[PDB]
């Protein structure tokens, strides 16, 4: 009812996601990651998949129920450490570069009965075993995509507003749908147009190549520095197979990588954050010579510091990403409680690894590189959000000229 | 009103197959192999794996739409062998003594239309590759359990006459309940006779100690020899560290294993059979000199012939089972089209591996003891179906005395 054709646009946001998202070639590999929840969307990606030339679909199927049991009851040492299989899995995957598609539909707060330090414990097992998987996406050695599906408990936490849990769904799939231009009589001319805008303003900054940026609001004072020949980069992306595709749907933002040496004041959270299937409220970093010197939150306090002090190189930003108040999503009103959601209705910044191709040629570069040219290593990526309806940028030049990049949360000048 | 309360009975299901089906201990690692469609079930399975003391379950979630799609569309490289991270998620499981629950709920005809030389060559790589785990459950040295839950492919099939698919799914569900005792006040208990009333033909089947047995009936006239000292078994099993479990829920049957180097005769089955994916009809086989000399099929001829004469120890039978004609699955006129169920409708045969338990001291033998005494050694063992209410069998004492068995599919006494 509230949601046109659901099974039609399903199918069409399926094909999307395996075309334009993933961009299937013949005889790679694709991994799948989906909840059980999601079946039905499942069969319509790996259909797609192989009728566009696949040689393997493997989908690594997740469910937030069984997760939640075993961080619940599991003793800590089957939580703070990564079985062999798990890694050989992944070393198949890389062996056969492997694209990545995430469809993520959990449910934000899916861990919250769960003992802290065993989230910890296992995220950061986690982000040492998976290291290789990350550095080739983070690089884009392998095509890779994260899009999302509308969950029940996640679609239920969106919407209090619904008249009943399947009315819920239908309003998530509806946003999802709108959002990743479904609806659109051609997505893909529809993805270009968006792409094209995006790139507009990325290539502009990527003309000043400002020294560093500041940002200034009410819950913040942030400087940040920003590396030299940095990229400022927005939705479409490209593999070392020289094949396109878009790393994020939906997508509005366009972002680049700080010097991880050079921060410098005070930042507070603007959206709330689903992070190890908490949700964390009200986070206030603070930084001193590039590094964050003490984080808090009024809700999942202890989460927070255990993600930046157990985690190597999670004391340091390696993405800052600028996206419009009156963009889409954020004019939308809606809070998803969701990272690809949220960080697209919302400036972010993300707690440890840049991507690579933050900085010229950086695809190229060894770790220490990358490193070298200031773009921080880390085992883990935790973006917040930061972005509101009051919020100044201004980008700083060489010559000291301070020029206005947002005004009251919009391109200004 | 074909099935009320039926979130309670699932539950209650849930509990018996983990409870009393595996029969899980505090320490276990506990692995389900479940289809992503029954994600309820699973669920309901793995609290109480948790509650009952488990260290850890892993779930294996299967799925027939996308398994097929790899088959219909992956080159023959992909599927005829095994990647090594499987054979290291076996291993774990291995090391770890991890009980096995399979909750089968598949599409009899799931793999329908696919190549046979792709189905032939993904079971054999697969036989051989997982045959750690077999010869480890072969020998109870796991609890392990077979059961299943309604799959709505399935129910179809199993009721093409429903009103409606949701009626389809109900009956059948209301047949997997009935039959593990889920409406029964005291499941345990009734379990516990049931197992009784069984264990008592088989200590009878066990004191006699025949030679052979002669099975009788329309198209049918077969001696198989049976081995010196075989053990009939029947309902409960004892793992090799002392625990009781019940490895097939329903079951109705008491089986041995035939000596593999006498068998002649021939014999037509009675029920059709799901393998590899492919429903097999009208099957009739021909032995001679304990050898499979000709087999047939109606539908399927030529998956039978690839089972037998393309699979090492596939000419020769692992098992010999009993279900009198009246037991309760074979009175409800359904056939299944399922090897669980309709095994405990009709005395079976097994094409290729003896239990190693259906010998005196066979769970200790290694595999040359084994198929000295005259159990099949193997890599598939596929059970097709061969009883009816016209069966005649009689037992075949050592001094050649004929005593009847079975008369017209009953206990003859
Ligand atoms: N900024 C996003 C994702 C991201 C990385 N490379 C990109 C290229 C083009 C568009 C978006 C890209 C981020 O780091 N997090 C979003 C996520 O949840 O992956
Ligand atoms: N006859 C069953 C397996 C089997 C092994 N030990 C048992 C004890 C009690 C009942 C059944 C037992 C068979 O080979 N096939 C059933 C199956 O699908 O596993
Ligand atoms: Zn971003
Ligand atoms: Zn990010
Ligand atoms: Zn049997
Ligand atoms: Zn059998």
């Amino acid at each position: 009812m509230v949601l046109p054709n659901f099974k039609e646009n399903l199918e069409k946001y399926a094909k999307l996601l395996v075309a334009n998202g993933i961009n299937v070639q013949p005889g790679h590999t694709l991994a799948l990651s989906i909840d059980v929840e999601q079946r039905e969307l499942a069969h319509l990606i790996v259909k797609e998949a192989y009728a566009l030339g696949a040689h393997e679909v493997i989908v690594q199927w997740t469910d937030d129920v069984i997760n939640r049991e075993k961080f619940l009851h599991a003793p800590m040492e089957r939580l703070d450490n990564v079985p062999e299989y798990k890694i050989a899995e992944m070393n198949y995957l890389l062996e056969n570069k492997a694209s990545r598609l995430g469809v993520r539909s959990s449910d934000p707060g899916a861990l919250n009965g769960v003992d802290a330090d065993k989230l910890s414990a296992s995220a950061k097992a986690m982000g040492l075993a998976m290291k290789p998987m990350r550095i080739a996406t983070q690089s884009n050695k392998v095509s890779w995509t994260v899009a999302a599906a509308a969950g029940l408990e996640w679609a239920k936490k969106v919407f209090p507003n619904a008249a009943s849990d399947e009315e819920a769904v239908d309003f998530l799939w509806d946003q999802i749908f709108k959002t990743c231009r479904v609806y659109e009589a051609d997505p893909v001319k529809a993805w270009e147009e968006h792409a094209a805008i995006l790139k507009s303003k990325a290539d502009m900054l990527n003309k000043e190549q400002f020294s560093a940026l500041h940002y200034t609001a009410p819950g913040t004072d942030l400087t940040l520095g920003l590396p030299k020949n940095h990229v400022w980069e927005s939705a479409g992306a490209v593999n070392a197979q020289g094949e396109e595709f878009l790393p994020n749907m939906p997508t509005e933002e366009v972002f680049t990588a700080p010097d991880f040496r050079r921060a410098d004041g005070y930042v507070t959270s603007t959206k709330p954050l689903s992070y190890n299937g908490n949700i964390i409220e009200g986070i206030k970093v603070t930084f001193k010579d590039g590094q964050i010197v003490d984080i808090t939150a009024e809700k999942g306090d202890q989460v927070m510091k255990d993600l930046v002090f157990e985690n190597a190189g999670a004391r340091a930003l390696g993405e800052c990403a600028l996206v419009p108040d009156p963009s889409p999503i954020s004019q939308s009103g809606i809070t998803f409680f969701n990272t690809l959601f949220d960080d697209n209705a919302s400036n972010h910044l993300a707690i440890g690894a840049a991507y690579a191709t933050s900085v010229v040629d950086g695809a190229e570069m060894s770790e220490e590189e990358l490193e070298a040219a200031g773009l921080n290593r880390s085992d883990v990526h935790v973006d917040f959000m930061i972005g509101s309806n009051q919020m100044d940028i201004d980008g700083i030049r060489e010559d000291g000229t301070r020029v206005p990049l947002f005004r009251n949360g919009n391109w200004a000048n």
